[PDB]
């Protein structure tokens, strides 16, 4: 055994190398929605006609 | 000529027989319209679907 001290564990390095890049499948802060203002509650929509 | 006087002009008598019938192409004191409940401005309809 041995004393885990207060100072023994250093920063754990990161790796180093090209930047990170995203790989979402969908964007998520940048994007934006095209709304269709409020239909009726009867209007059933095969999607595509809502887009 | 003569004097088209004032007690001259009998009621003219209407024809008698049957009852008369209606035949408009649609009638038009008791129909009713199934309403649609204000839909969208830019959503147009082919009329079946609206109907």
């Amino acid at each position: 055994i041995e004393p885990f001290l207060k100072t023994t564990p250093r920063p754990i390095r990161l790796p180093d190398g090209p930047p990170c890049f995203q790989r979402s499948k969908f964007l998520l802060m940048d994007a934006l929605k095209l709304s269709i203002e409020d239909p009726s509650h009867e209007g059933e929509g095969i999607p595509l006609y809502d887009a």
